């Protein structure tokens, strides 16, 4: 039960801004059997390459302005709980 | 149960912004069997080559502007609980 | 049960700007057998070539302006809630 809230707010969030989220699972399965049974084999060369993986960010010119102008906030009632009773907010000018 | 409420704010939310979210799963199988029964066999050069995976962000000029104007926000009654009574915002001018 | 609620308020949201979502499964599977039964047989070059997977974002130009006025946003009542009784919100001028 999330109860969430802004009046006249101002945010500027950022979620991993320059590399971001990388995930990498680097998990191959190598089983290659090689059987000789009542015969003659050779050499053996196993000589599996490696996979490469590259995650680049090379130049990355980034540029946020955020502006935020409230006059006033004056007269506000907010009242998020629960079995709250009798809330008042009296505001008089002259 | 969730209860959101924005009234009169600027947000300016970004999420992975450079690079994004990558996800690279390197998983090949390799079962290459060789079976030699009763009989004869050369050499055996097993040299599978590797997998190349790249992904790449190379210039990214990334220019946002957010402005907000409010005047005033004055006389706001917000009420997101429950079971509350007599909640009263009175706000009077001259 | 979501209940979301937005009164008079500016939002630049923005998901993974320059490279986006990048989801590469390299995943091959090789099985190639090789059976000899009472027999002859000479070298084997097995050389499975890799693959290439290359994802490429150059060169990106983003300009975004959000401009937003209000001039008062007043007299509101916002009422998520549950089972609330007597909410007033009163505003009098001269």
């Amino acid at each position: 039960k999330n109860v969430k809230s802004k009046i006249g707010s101002t945010e500027n969030l950022k979620h991993q801004p320059g590399g971001g989220k990388v995930q990498i699972v680097y998990k191959p399965v190598d089983l290659s059997k090689v059987t000789s049974k009542c015969g003659s084999l050779g050499n053996i060369h196993h000589k599996p390459g490696g996979g490469q993986v590259e995650v680049k960010s090379e130049k990355l010119d980034f540029k946020d302005r955020v502006q935020s102008k409230i006059g006033s906030l004056d007269n506000i009632t907010h009242v998020p709980g629960g079995g709250n009773k009798k809330i008042e907010t009296h505001k008089l000018t002259f």
